[PDB]
């Protein structure tokens, strides 16, 4: 994205190709309900095995 | 009933598992009625043979 510093007008697309991968880390975020207490998105509260 | 320190939720199930036994403890404190005096529920008086 420095573009050729200014030469790639199509960051936009990156910029949405940003936003999807900026997504993606919510969705890895959720979706890991192990218990469906899921791991470490949100809050979890420092379980003791 | 650690439970995965909080991931068995069913935990629940357990809690019933638990109160089962603890119902044995009392069929089983009845239910020895060597005399229709049973030995050794609610009161026996400390016989001598």
């Amino acid at each position: 994205s420095a573009n050729g510093s200014n030469s790639d007008a199509d960051r936009a697309a990156l910029q949405k190709e940003v936003a999807a991968q900026q997504a993606e880390l919510t969705r890895i975020s959720d979706t890991t309900t192990f218990g469906g207490r899921k791991l470490l998105d949100g809050s979890f509260g420092t379980t003791s095995f």
